[PDB]
């Protein structure tokens, strides 16, 4: 699909070395305990990350571009939900989200 093809194109860019300085926290699912937090899944009922998005895209589980956008945004939303507005990871999330939001808008 031309939209989903566009989305796959966005996913690839989000995973580029190009944005690796602020994207790396979003490459894989949050491992709370490992990071020293034990309340993350109390707060966050629906974890999401880029590898899972890439998985679903490979299984063609996305009915359209909107479902894709919803997951990517959920990933960012989870990060802003759990963390304080001044946290570094949050700043990393806004930088990557600006790449996503800008490419998503340029879709046919
Ligand atoms: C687990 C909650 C939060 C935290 O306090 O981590 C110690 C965490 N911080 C971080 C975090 C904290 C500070 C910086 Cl500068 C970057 C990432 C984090 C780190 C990772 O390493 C593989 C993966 C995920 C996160 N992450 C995401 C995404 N959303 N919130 C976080």
């Amino acid at each position: 699909s031309e939209q989903l093809k566009h989305c796959n194109g966005i996913l690839k860019e989000l995973l580029s070395k190009k944005h690796a300085a602020y994207a790396w926290p979003f490459y894989k699912p949050v491992d709370a305990s490992a990071l020293g937090v034990h309340d993350y899944h109390d707060i966050i009922k629906h974890p999401m990350d880029l590898s899972t998005v890439k998985r679903k895209m490979e299984n063609r589980d996305y009915r359209d571009a909107q479902e894709f956008a919803a997951d990517v945004r959920l990933m960012f939303s989870n990060c802003y939900k759990y963390n304080p507005p001044d946290h570094d990871v949050v700043a990393m999330a806004r930088k990557l989200q600006d790449v996503f939001e800008f490419r998503y808008a340029k879709m046919p």
